């Protein structure tokens, strides 16, 4: 399938290990489209959580259920970045609007000093 | 204390009878987050300079620079979020000029 930046998918992030990303959850594709369309086997994504507490962390981005069509109000956790096999992405949810992705972009530059 | 541009050896969560993978990783998370109570750090995986290492945006690290045993490459397409406690041996710091190349590679791969 074709994977595009700003898309939300579900992925199994695997067993917990301390605070690292884990478990089955929605993820937001943040890898750029030329890499997504390339032979690169992987895609980079930010973890999404329904934990309303993380919305208060600087850089994180609120995702209203009415926007995403996810079951619950959720948050993009820009401090939680994973690299997944493209084939790991399942149950495509939709694409986050440009205005919200711009906030994600600003958050990623903040957390990565870019 | 973990700082951006530092290289560590890291475990990427063992599985039964055999060890988690171990790779050098380059810290790319910003220092205000590194210094915080945040339990994790974001890093790019370092691999050997190989044909299989080839990808636009990746950055060559000379062994003489990093103090890794051999020439290696920062893979800007391989971004991991690790427990701060899983960074074990500090190897050194990538100089600013080379880190600027890594920044450029990251901005490219993430469309930033």
């Amino acid at each position: 399938m074709v994977i595009s930046r700003a898309e939300i998918y579900w992925a199994d992030l695997g067993p917990p290990s301390g605070s690292q990303p884990a478990k089955r959850r929605p993820v937001l594709v943040i890898q750029s489209d030329p890499y997504n369309a390339s032979r690169l086997a992987t895609v980079i994504a930010a973890v999404i959580t329904s934990n309303d507490a993380l919305a208060a962390m600087p850089g994180n981005v609120d995702l209203p259920a009415t926007t995403t069509r996810l079951p619950r109000d959720s948050v993009v956790n820009v401090t939680a970045i994973v690299t997944l096999n493209k084939t790991d992405l399942t149950d495509r949810v939709g694409e986050v609007p440009a205005s919200l992705m711009h906030e994600v972009d600003r958050g990623l530059r903040r957390v990565l000093d870019l």
